[PDB]
DNA sequence: GTATCCGGATAC
DNA sequence: GTATCCGGATAC
């Protein structure tokens, strides 16, 4: 068990991303990012993370492929 | 029972 | 047509 669970600052400590390169089947080949929340939530993608944080609390800079926050704020 | 992963479904 | 997110299923 025990992929790769990488930390995750798009959000908060406690936050934690990892990578799943498939296995096989037929999706087999493509990656898939799973992350959970930060004390109590499984987010597979950027809207169940709006969905922990609330829908105004969009994550338009937060990267689906990646799990971070590239840009904070603007002004 | 847990855990991972596969596959597709929907959307306008 | 593409894109993204979700859900369940199976596994032993």
């Amino acid at each position: 068990m025990a992929e790769d669970w990488l930390d995750c600052p798009a959000l908060g400590p406690g936050w934690k991303r990892r990578e799943v390169f498939r296995k096989s089947g037929a999706t087999c080949g493509r990656s898939d990012t799973y992350y959970q929340s930060p004390t109590g939530d499984r987010i597979r993608s950027k809207v169940e993370l709006t969905r922990y944080l609330g829908p105004a609390c969009d994550l338009t800079l937060f990267d689906f492929k990646q799990g971070i926050l590239c840009y904070p704020a603007p002004k």
